[PDB]
């Protein structure tokens, strides 16, 4: 109808196409030409859209922050008067779309488990550590927001306890998308987050 | 001979290390290791039937070296199976970061092998490997609640998951960001979070 609704409709089409195609083939064998004929769209659209395939992998991962940014720019906010509630609803939402949402639990399994960091397209592991470090910027404040509202301790390392629950949820997310019948990460999703938060405000370990 | 067949295995692994480690798994053939090893007249394929059993190979080392901390933990007769496990713990993260070959090694199981249905078993033969750990970490903490270093209501099975995570996590973390994480200085420190985690948290009690 229009060209943008149009060049709209083909790129999600392009991108589904995509988390199909790396989901059984992977990253490294697949070729845009590939992902093309699956989507039903010419070569030169395709590359319309993206100039290569690392492209086409951030468009992927930068499509899991939509979901959450409402928490986490309230867990953020030094306005908010509850940032470790919003944390834990933010938590909470992060496993249930996983379970829940096929494209997510997909996404997540591509970057996990069916994308390898080469230095033949050396942008992936640069993307990667990008959106990690500005993930963790944002668990810092957070916590930090935290701490200085008394629901943290006073003294706690928040650069370090950072660290730790990004680790944590990033391991519990990989162990339930390699053994998902060894982790009922959807019955169980509150005593999932709480272990992980029981961490941050008991360990002295964590603290200054 | 035992002794030239046991050092050609090793120069290939040590091979598919380099061959995996610069250009992934994906597109590494047992040809392309060979050649990289300089072993001919289709040696590789005796030692390996495929480039899983290479990929399983590279894994399975790295219990080597923690073997003697890990059946210690595990053993209904140890009297501080939680120190073993602190012991244990400790060595994984020293090994990791100041060894090259370890670090290789799990850079290249986190980050360069992707799991394929042409190619299955690498996926299968990651979830067994990891259901293993899981057991021995579970006959650990349960061996720790019987001697009253962990809570009596400990949820082992839980608990289990849950230091794995915290762990898991945290070396790939390091493995993408080494200057986010001073692993070998503060060692102790990010060995005790996750121990308190499960000393500490009501979450992982039954
Ligand atoms: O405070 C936190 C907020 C969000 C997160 C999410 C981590 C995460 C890690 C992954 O490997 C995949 C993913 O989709 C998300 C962790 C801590
Ligand atoms: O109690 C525990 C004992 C051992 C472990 C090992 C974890 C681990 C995770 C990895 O991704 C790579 C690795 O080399 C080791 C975790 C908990
Ligand atoms: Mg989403
Ligand atoms: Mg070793």
């Amino acid at each position: 109808r229009r060209t943008k609704e149009e060049a709209q409709e083909t790129r999600a089409q392009i991108i589904e196409a995509a988390e199909r195609a790396f989901y059984k083939r992977g990253v490294a064998r697949t070729t845009l030409a590939d992902i093309a004929e699956l989507a039903g769209v010419t070569r030169g659209a395709i590359y319309w859209h993206f100039n290569n395939k690392a492209e086409l992998v951030q468009a992927l991962l930068d499509s899991l922050h939509e979901t959450h940014d409402h928490l986490a720019r309230a867990s953020e906010s030094e306005d908010e008067v509850d940032p470790l509630g919003c944390m834990r609803k933010l938590l909470l939402q992060v496993f249930n779309e996983l379970v829940l949402d096929a494209r997510t639990r997909r996404i997540n399994e591509i970057l996990h488990h069916k994308c390898e960091f080469t230095d033949d397209m050396c942008e992936i592991r640069q993307q990667r550590q990008s959106a990690v470090l500005d993930c963790h910027k944002g668990i810092t404040l957070a916590l930090a927001n935290a701490v200085r509202r008394g629901q943290l301790p006073g003294e706690l390392d928040a650069e370090r306890a950072a660290v730790a629950m990004f680790a944590y949820v990033d391991g519990l997310i990989r162990r339930w998308l390699l053994l998902p019948d060894s982790v009922d990460l959807l019955g169980d999703v509150e005593k999932w987050v709480d272990t992980g938060l029981d961490m941050l405000r008991l360990s002295p370990a964590l603290r200054k």
